[PDB]
């Protein structure tokens, strides 16, 4: 394989990021449990998109599997 | 046809493939304690640790039921 | 058309599995009869759920219909 | 590795650049939100291609990943 052109072309076709409400529902936790995981750690990697918090679907899945 | 990260994220926004112990036990026809005990004895299905909360992927449940190695 | 989200949602609403007693009553056999068929390597396909034999309703019907 | 011929060959097949609408949708913010951040020094690096703003996908990802 993947170069910058494939990455850009895929990025124009959709998004891999979920918000907190979506990440929590997908992984089967309370939104508040997920938020509290940010502050104490132990939860999945997030991204700070400035103000907003965003979760990359493949980082959710990695965390779930222990990978 | 092979799904990319956009595809996976788009499905994840529409549902969840995970069950808690109580739901997983009901689905497989066992008591919750029996399923919990198998986490100690071994011999039950793969599960995920989502922090301190145990979750079961429905397809890893079906795998275990069907005897996939 | 079903994906992993559909399968989990359905699994959360009930169970397709019968124990030996239920399966026997359903196919019109004694519980003992159904066990011996299993122990002799015959009868319907079943699942080992740990120490507990379980029967999927559709595998029960497949075996009954000889197809 | 790449020589200049390789870079040119790749540039002739695709573009690594997204506009604001595309870049916003990919990182999961509104278009307006992403514009706003151009004034803040919070958001991702951008290129000014004359009058028009463009985001290199790899800089989008570096900013999200916190570099
Ligand atoms: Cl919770
Ligand atoms: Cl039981
Ligand atoms: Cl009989
Ligand atoms: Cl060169």
């Amino acid at each position: 394989m993947d170069d910058e052109n494939d990455r850009a072309a895929r990025a124009k076709k959709g998004s891999p990021f979920l918000n907190t409400a979506q990440a929590a529902f997908y992984i089967g936790l309370s939104q508040r449990t997920l938020e509290k995981m940010r502050l104490t750690g132990g939860g999945p990697k997030y991204r700070k998109h400035g103000r907003y918090v965003r979760y990359h679907i493949d980082e959710l899945d990695d965390w779930s599997k222990g990978r």
